[PDB]
């Protein structure tokens, strides 16, 4: 898997953001995790997380797995990169999301966020508490 460059567009919620990669305008939606959505518990501090956490970033980078790239809704489907610090494991480790729609082909570093998750519930932080 590679790192491909792109640039904040829009924050959207804790598990989508609107990236432009390769010039264009693009949903990205987190491979491998899910937030809760806004209006859910949690669902704000999801959002706030990725929102500055992508927005502080002076580099964001996009790593597709090597499945599918898109999913039914057009959404592009990766691991997205804060100066080096992925995001989707991130959220994880902090209990703001879980592991889910783990898909074969696209599921290059489910463990690694298995291991954040198993560490956030271990510290039965916010989703685990
Ligand atoms: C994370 C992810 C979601 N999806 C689809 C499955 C879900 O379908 P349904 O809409 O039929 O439930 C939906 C969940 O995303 P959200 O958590 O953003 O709603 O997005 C994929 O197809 N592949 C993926 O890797
Ligand atoms: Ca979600």
């Amino acid at each position: 898997l590679h790192k491909e460059p792109a640039t904040l567009i829009k924050a959207i919620d804790g598990d989508t953001t609107k990236l432009m990669y390769k010039g264009q305008p693009m949903t990205f939606r987190l491979l491998l995790v899910d937030t809760p959505e806004f209006n859910e518990k949690y669902g704000p501090e999801a959002s706030a997380f990725t929102k500055k956490m992508v927005e502080n970033a002076k580099k964001i980078e996009v790593e597709f797995d090597k499945g599918q790239r898109t999913d039914k809704y057009g959404r592009g489907l990766a691991y997205i990169y804060a100066d080096g610090k992925m995001v989707n494991e991130a959220l994880v480790r902090q209990g703001l999301a879980k592991v889910a729609y783990v898909y074969k082909g696209n599921n290059t570093h489910e463990q690694l966020l298995r291991k954040a998750e198993a560490q956030a519930k271990k510290e039965k932080l916010n989703i685990w508490s």
